């Protein structure tokens, strides 16, 4: 098999009842980028990458499209059924830019699954669970209001909550954590507190020191991995990496040196499913719980996240986060990814199990053959 | 003296009022393996190895018999009165497989003791105590029920309890520990909490962080020694190794680098009494308390554990655990190992002090001469 | 699809012009164990595991068959198209025993490849090279004798030589290394020197110190990883792990903490292709060169090694070692694995590309349904 | 059985063709202390301790007798057939003073062996070799003079030489090492260079740096273990501890943290055979070569060293050093320890196999009942 065409699309996703606030990024609408790979046989696969604003991570929508335009001519003729070979070929065309490479990677797995008649999760080691947990991430807000929302989401069925903090005096974050805990204690709901790179070590230390009785994991409290390595010995709560886990080498450093207790891992950041599967295997060997998330995006990226998440040993699965609740229009109304009772049912069809209504995207901003 | 015959037996041991639940293994009946060594003089010694299900450790009943069948022809003619020489000879025939080698080792010490007219404990440095402490290990269950059982076992005389946890949400484990402590506090009963390799560092950290007022030692909370080394600086409760202590080299690493505060050590895992005695000497030099246990098994392995345990400095002796309370039929009704008042009286006769009713075992599954 | 039957075979492999001498194992004839998995449809896949004598590693032929006998009944009905799910299922039946699990893993990948019509290497990320390099490993022998063989094998086309040392005064090992280097310098041939766990740190230090001008990597010079970590900073030659690389967790330690510069890795030791592929991804992220070998065995295990080897980035591929030159009768007369010009061609057919002549093995020694 | 009497003897040992020059002690005549333990039955065992002058180690002849006088009354009635119980009993009477405790330890093993009819080596795991290697240690002297003696002693059969250095400009030590190497290279003789605590790190660094082509191990180059840990990474020669190995705890530190590559170990320093056997097991698990020596003394301490030495794995046995060549009158004319061909035959009789002629010692200087 050979790649015959690659099509790049720009598409807009407004935030229902926004904005969505992260200590490092507030957005009102997201620009996603879709990739369609067409084989010489005519069969097509789909990928997607959607940064959550331009300030969250070293990635942005215009940059995704620039990266894809750089690599695409060099990929025409490649065998899309060989994800590692294909990844090396991308590396031969452009250094870094995992978030763009990930879209090609995901399209190729979709195409592979359709070709062989198999679900992507089964190409990645096998379906361990047909329905996977999700988690709900609150925005930054008034303590009482965040606690109210947390209670509601637990009642909806979410087995885990992530409370966003930072960008304001830490006393308010601590009050938020305490008020949330008062409403969810004794429900068995797991808790994460995400500083999104915004806390000086001063405040990360204070948060943990003041709340030993509250069972959160502290997710990416500080900006750099060096700062996290420096506070870890003095912090009695588990610490998870998110933004710092930028590649497999960094994950190997963190696992091998005992620098964290788990991960919030994004598919596009790590470079796609080929790398994410290796990431999964590393975490399983070391009993490091993790989520399988992305920054944002619709059915295509969400299905890719759900497929890898379906392969995770259940006791290590911290959930699959998706932007679906904030997206008005699905790409696939019959099989698209939907949260139900705080969980996500894996699509049942071949490949990603998603057939996007291509009409929605508009003509490609760039085509290659 | 020379070994003239080696006989290998398969024998079944059903669990009274089971199953017995460990986070890593639930069993309903155990398959033990017995070894009889006959000297040219006609004198015989007995050994035993009995994994606690095939998933607890890298060992199983069929594997024990395969290992013994591999080594046995190469041991005919060896001097059974030289335990170190004999161990090196085994190593010359098969790499690893300590749990099988241990059965030959124990049979040889039994034979040595009978030949010289001395108790095995006196071959291992001398009887420091005629009666040794034991400890009772609970299964995993409802918090209140486990607390009730803990109170009963303290009333029976057990000076130490081990609470098994893991394989479920850690909130339940923590509730169990708290309810047990409420019933046993102020009795002077020592407490261990055994995660049996099942806790991610996330949960080990939480358990310790939440319970500074409860004086447990945390036994093998995490799967690998690397994970334990990573959490140790952040855990204020003593940490003991069990499954990780797979050989004397590992014990030397753990003692020399300060990676743990004690051990739950199994005779078969370490490779027998020759190695266990060295283990004992290392712990004594570093004031590291430990038990002398095994995975399971009847009078033969239990007596071997009791003999080495009788040599331990009393202040370091965390007890000898035996499967006797879960075994309906003793091998030796006159001198077999029995728990009385939470303690074990050392047999008074030469060798292990045990004469098994060989009839019980059936014909050997393999014989060598 | 579901596993309907599992059949275990025992088969002898006489060493051509024997014996083969490793510092830890001298072998005259090897006992291989073959496994055939049959699906409900009748489609079959083949696996193989063959310890290189019982003292090289904690593995042996009788032990392989005992482990398979323990696991097989619990695998009837499993889906063989899900290698990770299947591996966890095996872990739920027996702890450890990777060398036995690997035979099931390999048969399942063979079956998967046949079912989808794809080569195993293309189920593991894709073929990076159709012609895979091998390496020649000399046995221990006299310095001039070994230097001759080294020159002869370089001429035959092998791009890398491994010289086995140990088990005798180290000055003889050093003389051998110097005389081999005299023959092969200027031929572009890479050099490994394998101590096979046999050198005290005293001697490993001496070997490196005396030979800075000879560009060997020192493979598993000492018995334990702890010993290797202790000399590493005092050794100017690259150090590779072999025997110490017992599982993915240990690989993560070694890579993350920088304890070695590469690996000799055996498929059965790591537990099969699912784990080997993850191992490959770990090494690629850290630019750690490695081989894809096994202990011994015929066309089945050799094809498995060749398929994973064909996925390795060429600049990191230290070779695929196979026992074929020492094996008189191939299982597959037409398409079995053969070394040609010091290299190995990847088979063309689906699955492993091997069709064993079952009549060579005799009837199964154990059958499960 | 019970100790009925303890008798302490003082005896002079003139140095044949004296003196003997160590960087830390020059000696013309040594004051040995013998101990006879008599059981209720009248059976007796013998021990010995003989510091090599009062400045080599924190031990001296008057100190040996004072320590024995302190402990002896508290040992009347003890069971001498339990070496570990007996050792703890001594610890309960006097802290430290291993060199004195060792004399009691050795007499008790002698008695035990006589009582059971077994050789001491067979009470310590078993005889691995009937003929034990020794090593020759040169005194400090002129480079050409020492090189001659080195050649002469190699011819006599010693498989290892130890060259003493220090106490003068290091260039003279380096010249000595080079001239010795010139004589013994190509003879298969192993080389140790002993600084006896006398080199500043400045000079130890220089000695190793200048001589990479000379295969010595550097024994106790610096005064403290702290100094040795500090230079270790900058020294390419193996480093052995001698004087720093004061107890089992320090051995555990050195081995567990990889601070040395072997030991010169003295029986009296470590505290007797009970501790020496544990020391042996520690070294065997880590492939650390070691000698079994003492400071000085006649047939009694020499036989004790020979018996433990006969249990050491041959590949790790650096030799048993004894003072016999410097001692005119043996205690046992028939079966005393004698070096022959640079090796020592293990005595055949029960216990140590030595029967001292008591009349040589004079009446006891102290008797206890
Ligand atoms: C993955 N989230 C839950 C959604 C946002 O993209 C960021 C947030 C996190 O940082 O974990
Ligand atoms: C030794 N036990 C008390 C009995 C079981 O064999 C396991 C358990 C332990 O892991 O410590
Ligand atoms: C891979 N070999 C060449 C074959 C033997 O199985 C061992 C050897 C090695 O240890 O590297
Ligand atoms: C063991 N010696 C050879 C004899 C002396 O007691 C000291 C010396 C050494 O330090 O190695
Ligand atoms: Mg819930
Ligand atoms: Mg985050
Ligand atoms: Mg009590
Ligand atoms: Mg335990
Ligand atoms: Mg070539
Ligand atoms: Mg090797
Ligand atoms: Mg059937
Ligand atoms: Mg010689
Ligand atoms: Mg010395
Ligand atoms: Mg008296």
């Amino acid at each position: 098999m050979k790649i015959a065409e690659i099509h790049v699309y720009a598409h807009d996703l407004p935030v229902k009842d926004g904005p969505y606030t992260i200590a490092s990024s507030t957005v009102w609408s997201l620009q996603t980028t879709l990739v369609k790979i067409v084989a010489d046989s005519g069969l097509a696969g789909w990928g997607e990458t959607c940064p959550v604003g331009p300030t969250y991570a070293p990635s942005h929508a215009l940059g995704a499209r620039a990266a894809l335009a750089e690599m695409a001519p060099g990929l025409i003729g490649a065998n899309p059924l060989q994800p590692l070979v294909l990844r090396r070929r991308m590396d031969g065309l452009l250094c870094g830019h995992n978030y763009a490479k990930a879209a090609i990677d995901i399209a190729a797995y979709d195409l592979m699954g359709k070709h062989y008649g198999v679900r992507v999760a089964d190409l990645l080691g096998g379906v361990a669970a047909e329905r996977v947990p999700s988690y709900y991430a609150t925005g930054i807000g008034q303590p009482d209001e965040i606690a109210r929302i947390a209670a509601e989401k637990v009642a909806e069925g979410f087995p885990r909550l992530q409370i966003k903090i930072g960008g304001r005096p830490v006393e308010i974050d601590i009050e938020t954590v305490r008020k949330v805990w008062e409403r969810i204690r004794g429900t068995g709901t797991r808790l994460a507190v995400d500083g999104n790179r915004s806390l000086p070590s001063r405040d990360a230390l204070r948060l943990s020191r003041e709340c030993p009785e509250i069972p959160f994991v502290l997710e990416q409290p500080c900006n750099t991995l060096e700062e996290i390595a420096a506070i870890r010995g003095r912090v009695q709560h588990g610490i998870y990496l998110d933004e710092s886990g930028e590649d497999l080498s960094t994950v190997i450093r963190a696992a091998g040196q005992g620098l964290c207790d788990g991960f919030g891992m994004k598919l596009t950041r790590i470079g796609g499913l080929q790398q994410m599967a290796a990431f999964r295997d590393i975490c399983e060997a070391r009993a490091l719980p993790h989520s399988c998330d992305d920054a944002w995006g619709g059915d295509i990226i969400a299905a890719a996240c759900t497929h890898i998440g379906a392969t995770v040993q259940p006791r290590l699965n911290e959930g699959v986060w998706v932007a679906q609740p904030y997206i008005a229009q699905p790409y696939d109304e019959e099989n698209g990814i939907r949260i139900a009772g705080g969980h996500i049912d894996l699509p049942k069809g071949p490949g990603l199990g998603i057939t996007p209504d291509e009409s929605l995207f508009g003509p490609p901003v760039a085509s290659f053959s």
